[PDB]
């Protein structure tokens, strides 16, 4: 049946039909909802339907469904899956595929941009060195001197499982994390393991806070190799505060380019285990999560101290005050250095606009309320009051296991 | 189906194991192909049938005697055969006082959207099943409010009116809360008071209420007994504890002229125990600050004060990226907590409350094998990720006894 979703602030009601075309499972059941579980729940005969479905979908998009080309392209794909146990996507299909994985990303508040995506075909890559080269080109293009641009670079699809391409970094640019003799942590705690894997491999670490990690690239299922990103390609922003002159002293900085490199892109039955993609930052990702999470840089106490705040009882909301200041700083800083960034008010407004567009032109838009609502000031953004349906459309970005758990050196 | 289910806390890596979900009863609205976790209510005046009723009653009795370590006892079987006969000969049955108190506490304990459940076992239950008139209802309700309020040291309580019978004799509180402020739509198009209550206010005025037409007017009680038209009663003002809102630092904050009531008491939900439906069951607890400070005060379709507070804070309001809305939000929520604490009216901040719930949830997993929670509701409307629940995986499912939603009575009521 058609489903209706309502905004409770504006009483706008949209009708969702698109959900009827999903085929992947969500993890919920009639009796249990798992909407807050982070990660819930081929062969040639498995492959051809998955393949057929995506091609039908592709030619449907270009309004040439059932055409000569379409008939023939299907013939070509089956024949290929027989004779080669797989198949290869056309360039046009590849671009269509990557843009719609973004469009189908239920957790991404930024999807108003989904069709402005630069797609870098790297399926001819054969070595970690080749990988390093394609990645430097990606970073240079995406960073673009501060005027950031959305891109993805796509390495060869998975074959037999043992000749797999993987960027071992979770992001191309991340800060190192070191575990002190103290039991304390220097830098980013999120990356303590990975930083140790790099050190074991030969990386001589600066053992400072914000040390850019090297790349760890695995090509065709071989051991990963270390590479230094040329420092001139790594754009960073020193965080300062428009009113608090002492905020300079905290010594904080973050990188400009958010580039997830550990997810898996699935198009037409094919699995791209190496497909780093990038956009630009919503301020809260840095100012709330990276800086203020307890398992991360955890700066609230330090900042609230410098603000001379009363910190003895929780009901002074001292944590809440310090939080808004830190995020004011992040936004002020990026903006001053002409580095692209977005605040959560503007981002969430844009996503509501995006939702309207998609309900109008597509009959729905999969959305994960848990992930779309910003981690601060939730109910004073429009998405808090917006009902969303979540469901799983393909092509898509999927999670995959960490490489160090599967790889035998 | 899987017997065991794991949930993880991504801040502390603590993993819990849920078995209780196996006793889930009703639909969530979600399927395997779609999740409706952010839908507010995922969806005739007729009643349960004999055959529908025994298993609902049997399930609840078994559950009750298992709770008091007397499962399989002669008392258990005597209760089963007694209830069975009552149903077979009168098409319904009556709960013992002990079963009704058990049932009520457990409906709270099962409420997946409630963050305050650590208190579930301390709940004063008022049995009002002997009530027959609206005047009687008003009397029962006044005693509830007085007891719960307790001069500011609030105590949670529920008053339970007679259960449903044929569905033409329902008892209903028409108010959505026992205590709320009126909303008045101007010809201007503007709204005086609380816009959320504009419809119910128009019903009261139509029924005969003489509105003061001010910003914070306490609404009359509109009470229906035994299927009859509802009747207006004014709550004695000395029973309505209120708190003026001031700010520890900004001396001008009082000039805003804000106040809120101390006692949150919900009166439009249906309580369901062993297949019986109590359509009138007002229950009350005490506030978490964000409820007033964020939703009541700053929601755009509510009192919507963020701009005015900003202006007096002398904040740059030309760009959203100044986060002026965010700065003012926090200060508003500070004032609210400051005011209630000063007037010694019970209230809990969102940090304490969520931390307590995490503890409650863990205990529930160990002693009960689960604790249904609704993440979308449990996480507070401001400062989400800096509270522990943000990072906590939750399973949501419906256990009975339960508090449910029900249609507004004016949409249904056949007027005598
Ligand atoms: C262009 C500006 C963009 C903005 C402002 C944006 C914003 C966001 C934010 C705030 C999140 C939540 C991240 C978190 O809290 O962990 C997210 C998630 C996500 N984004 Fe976007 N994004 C952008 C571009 C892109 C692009 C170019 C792609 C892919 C081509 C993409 C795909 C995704 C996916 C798959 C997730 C979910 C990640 C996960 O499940 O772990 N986004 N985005
Ligand atoms: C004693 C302190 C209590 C606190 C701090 C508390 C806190 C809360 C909060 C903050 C909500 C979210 C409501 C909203 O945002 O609109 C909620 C929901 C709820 N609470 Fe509690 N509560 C308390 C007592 C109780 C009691 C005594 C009961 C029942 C016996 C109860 C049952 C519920 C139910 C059924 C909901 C869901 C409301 C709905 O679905 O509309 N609570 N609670
Ligand atoms: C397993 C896991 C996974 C993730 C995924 C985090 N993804 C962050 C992300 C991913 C992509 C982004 C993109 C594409 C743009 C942007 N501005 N921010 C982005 C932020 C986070 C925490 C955990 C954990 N634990
Ligand atoms: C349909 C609807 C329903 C509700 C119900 C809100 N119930 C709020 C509530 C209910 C019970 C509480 C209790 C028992 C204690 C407390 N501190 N706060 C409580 C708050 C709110 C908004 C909408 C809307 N739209
Ligand atoms: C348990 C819960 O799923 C987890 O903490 C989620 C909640 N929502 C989130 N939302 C965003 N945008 N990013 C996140 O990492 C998370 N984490
Ligand atoms: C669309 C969404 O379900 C709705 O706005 C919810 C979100 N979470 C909430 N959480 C609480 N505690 N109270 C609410 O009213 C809401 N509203
Ligand atoms: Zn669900």
């Amino acid at each position: 049946r058609f489903l209706k979703v309502k905004n409770w602030e504006t009483e706008v009601v949209l009708t969702d039909t698109l959900h009827l075309k999903s085929t992947l499972e969500t993890g919920c059941t009639e009796y249990i909802c798992m909407g807050s579980i982070m990660h819930p729940s081929a062969t040639k005969d498995q492959l051809f339907p998955l393949a057929k479905e995506f091609i039908d979908q592709y030619y449907s998009s270009i309004k040439r469904f059932g055409s000569k080309a379409h008939m023939e392209r299907l013939e070509e794909v089956n024949k290929e899956i027989d004779t080669t146990s797989t198949y290869q996507l056309k360039d046009t299909e590849l671009i269509y595929g990557a843009k719609h994985a973004w469009r189908n990303a239920s957790r991404c508040v930024g999807r108003i941009q989904w069709s402005k995506l630069q797609v870098f075909d790297a399926r001819d890559c054969t070595t970690a060195h080749g990988m390093f080269n394609y990645i430097c080109n990606h970073v240079k293009y995406a960073t673009n001197k501060g005027n950031l641009r959305s891109a993805i670079t796509i390495f060869p699809q998975r074959t037999d499982g043992k000749h797999d391409f993987r960027v071992w970094n979770s992001q191309l640019i991340r800060y190192a994390g070191y575990k002190q003799p103290d039991g304390s942590t220097l830098g980013d705690p999120a990356n303590v393991q990975f930083t140790e894997i790099c050190i074991q491999q030969g990386w001589k670490p600066p053992r400072g806070r914000f040390d850019v990690l090297p790349l760890l690239l695995q090509a065709n299922g071989n051991d990963p190799e270390l590479f230094q990103i040329p420092p001139e390609l790594v754009l960073e922003v020193p965080i300062r505060h428009p009113k608090f002159e002492w905020f300079k002293d905290l010594g904080l900085k973050w990188y400009g380019l958010p580039a997830v490199s550990n997810m898996l892109l699935e198009i037409g039955g094919l699995e791209f285990s190496a497909c780093p993609f990038s956009g630009w930052y919503m301020g809260t990702e840095i100012g709330v999560r990276d800086y203020c999470d307890n398992s991360r840089y955890n700066i609230l106490e330090e900042v609230a101290k410098k603000m001379n705040l009363d910190m003895r009882k929780t009901s002074s909301l001292w944590k809440d005050q310090a939080l808004v200041e830190i995020n004011i700083a992040v936004l002020y800083s990026f903006q001053s250095d002409k580095v692209t960034i977005v605040d959560h008010h503007s981002a969430t407004e844009s996503f509501i606009k995006h939702m309207e567009n998609e309900y109008r032109c597509r009959g729905g838009c999969p959305a994960d309320w848990v992930w779309i609502v910003p981690p601060m000031s939730g109910s004073i953004t429009p998405v808090f009051h917006q009902e969303m349906l979540n469901y799983r459309l393909t092509p898509s970005f999927e999670y995959q296991p960490d490489p160090w758990n599967t790889h035998v050196w």
